[PDB]
């Protein structure tokens, strides 16, 4: 009844969850950090007052971010995460039997240490001997090391000039920093912001067009995340083709992933990658490219 | 920043729209009626303080409810609407060159008169000489008249027991009243409530399962409606198959529908009818059947 | 900006405080108990989802309830509190050098234990050897014991019929139970509900009028409590006059009260007891008397 | 239930009124303008999203602003309002039989024209032959004309550097512009912002200390305004004494004011001008003076 967490999604639109408690908090120079216990969505990780991960449905975002990319790869062994302090991207990646090493590269040690203690769903992930945590800006980390990867995962905030993430979505970053760090058959996947019928023009279409300047094959896809009050997007990108059937995705899931996915089967992916009329038109007509 | 319409759309969950004004109110024996002018979604019809339709995205619901059914029919000429006092369903039907008669059978004359007075977008539709407005319970109307239809459209409220709508979702209604009023090769479509990852179990899987007990061919499908903050569902049912490629649907739309759809092309429908893993599972494993 | 406690303090009127956290909860046969940490008002005790006391301004209510009564008495030595489980009333009484015994008679042991555990400001007070805590309905306690008091203090909820408090505001209670338990020259004071320009008619004028039927001298007074968003009232009653200058009150405070009052000096009390035009009129013209 | 007007009083504090409607609006380069129909406070004039005047209680603000000043004057005939577009200050001034001319000088013609049509409580005031409306900055108007007044009334917004009002609260304005425009026995009164136990340090005490540098006799006073969620302040200032009894105020009200005041009698004024301990201490220790 009485305690509420409130979020301004758009200037004109508010989304409010009744609270059981405010469990813990932290803060860093990068962002405020909080963990709420919400009645409709259970525990919820909030960074800078924006909801990031809710207990009841974070599996949707993290399965969709991680699995398509790994499943389109013939044999993905080494993966780098840009972001991922929250730990659930690493969790889903470590469900893959083919994985030897995951590097999580988060800029904010405070998110890592907070989530490692308090998002206990990710506890085995954080303690898995295949995981290396690096506290750095993912752009400097990628630039200063020569190691190559089978999959690189963008789990960053949306591109906002002056914020710490924008540079990790430019054409130059993708071409001159990222692509050289992908092995043959390498696949890049990034979160790509809201992807609703109106909200898709904010960053999703630009992220798509940006990737399209750099990688030969670029597959945008999207899914509803109840707690975000919108459809969310992701984009796969590769110089090897990205075209597998629902059933081949399902066979690889069965063979390579420990436990059953809760959201994603191969049919769900094919649906996800078939965008609606207006969304396809936007992405196809998009001329804007992120630069700097 | 200061004026808000707020609705508790699930318990512990409020969804709030910035308000420009309250344009007109109304009432009937059945419900309170309001037309709000909202900032994020334009003019919004609210019945008993539940949002029904919002000017900026009602095209999504109405294109989805109408066009798949008619497009899957070889030559749909006459169509009966159960409910639909808001007028947009009729608007979308009347875009079809094949259609020579639309009956709108809504139990609430005040809703019809209100929307006729105040929904500018549906003025032409309400005054199309193909449209007959009938004020009656649709169950009674379908029983007492012998006329058959190529397409019957359910534009009613959700089935919750003791509602004025429950009886229009029962096996017996469908078997004994509705089906006998479909012509040979006739198609039924109904709105089917929330279709979100967890909300799809409230009524969508029951409505699907109930129609499965009466029609040979049943195709469920869903789409995000921004102003509802959920995915919403519809269900096609027929004793002839409902099976057309995306390319065939695009052709039929070009040949039969006046002007370009804003939401729906062929690939959009295919995608809509490819449900996600957990939703497909619920539907395929569902046992409840609506009866009284 | 994101976490809020909200209370509908009148119908159609919400008052919302930014929340830092929910510190502790509790419950009893009588009420839900919460200690919130709020931004504008510090720690806030909430009973059945109604704010009782807020750390930053409870001094106002408690100074106002306590000090005028004792200051108008020549030598107040023993005092009985009806209610007061929160502990601040007792805190303020025990500041008086004259006082040798305080009985706190609260019907809810859980409230007392909660506040003893969690209200740091009242720790010393709860452990003052002058204080006796009694767990009982104050009406029953006053009846079954023969001891008389110099001052009796009402720190109860408002009288609304069927409340556990109503009976403690009736003419008969005052006449038959309370007055017989005042020593010669004894003073009663009670909290008297809202005292705002329009809210003063709910209970303040009735409580004043009811006490007028039993005591020769009745002085009503009021002060703004920021966290209540209203003016609040109290009423002094005695069969000896209650009549002291501001200068005399300032002297008595300097000689009898340990440390400086934060809210109340002599001129503040004079001002508090000078009600506004419409409030004085209501009081002077009031006819309702609480009985059962 | 569903439509709400919301106001952030403090960063941490929200105050929300259920709405019947949004009646009219206007806007100017100076401020947004709206008239809401609220359930708890009736019609409400809101400028820049801050509530200014509510139907149920604006009489409190406007009686308190206007009457003390005029009633302490021996024979006030000519009055100048700085602000007053809303019309209620003029209304209350025109209830005085001694008044020959009222000049309302508002910077924003749009407030004047809006309120003249839509705040019909002020309609006789706006049409009274004794009222002259001037559209100007009150500082330029006062500076460029030689006419002197018996009473000058500040009905402006709070002093905020860079806003259009700050200059009308400086020492230099008061000494070199205002005082020369007051006749012998002239009295200045200004609204002086919030005056609550904590909120009084924002502008009230500074406005008091500022006036104290310029006028020999300065009387601060305050009253609760339910719709503002706080105690509001005003300050009288004169080089002739300001010291009348409750009863002399009452006799002058009876003789000179048409109709009965609803809020103010002379006792209410004496109470109003007796500030509480902490408020008096603040005002007396205040060293800050508004300059420029
Ligand atoms: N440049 C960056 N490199 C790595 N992680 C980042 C960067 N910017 C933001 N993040 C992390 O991304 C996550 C999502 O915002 C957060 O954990 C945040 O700390
Ligand atoms: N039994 C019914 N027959 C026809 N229309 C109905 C019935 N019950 C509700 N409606 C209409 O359905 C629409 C959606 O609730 C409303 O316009 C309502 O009037
Ligand atoms: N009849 C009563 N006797 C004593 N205390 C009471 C009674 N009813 C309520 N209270 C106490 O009054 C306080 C204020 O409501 C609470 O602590 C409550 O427990
Ligand atoms: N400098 C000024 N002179 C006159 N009126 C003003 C000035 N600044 C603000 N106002 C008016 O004061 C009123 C209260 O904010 C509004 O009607 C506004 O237009």
């Amino acid at each position: 009844k009485s305690c509420w967490y409130e979020e301004e999604i758009e200037e004109n639109l508010r989304w409010c969850f009744a609270l059981n408690s405010i469990l813990h908090t932290g803060a860093s120079q990068y962002q405020d950090i909080a963990l709420l216990d919400t009645k409709p969505f259970g525990k919820a990780l909030v960074l800078d007052g924006k909801l990031q991960s809710a207990e009841t449905d974070e599996f949707i975002y993290h399965e969709c971010l991680v699995h398509p990319a790994l499943l389109h790869h013939p044999m993905p062994k080494n993966v780098f995460i840009m972001g991922g302090g929250e730990g659930s991207t690493a969790r889903e990646l470590l469900r893959h039997k083919t994985i030897d090493k995951v590097v999580m590269c988060d800029i904010d040690e405070e998110v890592v240490e907070f989530c490692k203690s308090y998002l206990v769903v990710n506890k085995e992930a954080f303690h898995d001997s295949r995981l290396e945590v690096v506290i750095n800006d993912a752009k400097a980390e990628l630039e200063g090391k020569e190691e190559k990867y089978d999959v690189i995962v963008g789990d960053l905030a949306d591109p906002i000039e002056g914020g710490p993430c924008y540079k990790l979505y430019t054409k130059d970053f993708y071409e001159l920093t990222l692509k050289p760090k992908l092995k043959k058959g390498g696949i890049f996947v990034t979160q790509a912001g809201p992807a609703g019928i109106f909200s898709h023009t904010e960053v999703f279409s630009c992220i798509y067009n940006t990737l399209r300047q750099v990688f030969k094959y670029v597959v945008p896809y999207s899914a509803h995340i109840p707690s975000y009050a919108d459809i969310w997007g992701w984009v796969l990108a590769s110089d090897s083709p990205l075209d597998l059937s629902a059933e081949e995705l399902d066979i690889r899931m069965r063979q390579r992933i420990i436990e059953e996915n809760r959201y994603l089967d191969g049919k769900t992916f094919v649906s996800s990658s078939t965008l609606s009329k207006a969304v396809r038109n936007s992405l196809n007509n998009e001329t804007h490219v992120y630069t700097e």
